[PDB]
């Protein structure tokens, strides 16, 4: 349990659902229960770059999905950019994730990825996904917020989730939100509760951005490393 890296293997390799009975239809999903590569990535990804004792500045997503990088348990990290962008083997399906595209280049933008995830963490509140499928097959990932009663099923889990990633040794000065809508308001309610951190930070999702601000996308580069200097520079 020595390195953060170390923690981190550690807390994906015990993780499990320990919350309420889901609603109708939804069943957890545990990427890294779902196919033995993920934790092989997963050990691959974390030494490579988090193989200190370094504290991190704590970025959160939502939670993870089925596509993309919940094929590579690695956060906004999909299997093409886990092979051209980190530079880790990949065997499977390709699985192509808009949010890992914007993430990526917004972290070559910042300096590469060695320098990144040097100072920065990335993980969300839920640390798992769900799913349900129609009655036609086609398959729906959900976001922890997406119901009352899915939300009250999953809260207690969240909280311990954001505790648990806490003791890895982050800075807690500023968090980073990523999504202004619904994934705010909630960690804005969560931080005035418990005081995790002295101030949260929220941007914009890579995937809205992908979809909605598309033409814009380089601009919210600027203002996800316009945040991060702001916090260096203070």
């Amino acid at each position: 349990m020595m390195t953060f890296a170390d923690k981190v293997i550690q807390f994906n390799k015990d993780l499990s659902y320990t919350g309420s009975t889901l609603p109708p239809g939804i069943r957890i999903m545990n990427p890294f229960k779902e196919h033995e590569q993920t934790m092989h990535i997963v050990e691959a990804f974390y030494h490579k770059y988090y193989n200190d004792n370094q504290s991190r500045y704590l970025i959160l997503g939502i939670n993870p999905y089925r596509f993309g990088s919940g094929l590579t348990g690695i956060p906004f990290t999909d299997p093409k950019r886990l092979i051209t962008e980190c530079n880790i083997p990949y065997s499977g399906k390709l699985s192509h994730e808009p949010s890992s595209v914007f993430i990526y280049e917004m972290i070559n933008a910042f300096g590469g990825a060695e320098a990144f995830y040097k100072q920065f963490y990335i993980s969300s509140p839920c640390p798992l996904g769900f799913t349900s499928i129609a009655a036609n097959g086609k398959e729906k990932n959900y976001n922890y917020y997406d119901s009352k009663a899915l939300e009250k099923a999953v809260y207690e889990f969240i909280i311990e989730n954001i505790r648990k990633q806490l003791t890895l040794g982050i800075t807690t000065d500023t968090c980073f939100c990523l999504g202004t809508g619904k994934n705010e308001k909630f960690l804005m309610k969560v931080n005035a509760q418990y005081k995790f951190f002295k101030r949260i930070v929220a941007l914009e999702h890579p995937r809205f951005i992908m979809q909605y601000k598309t033409a814009s996308k380089q601009f919210y580069i600027d203002k996800y490393i316009s945040a991060f200097k702001a916090l260096n520079n203070s």
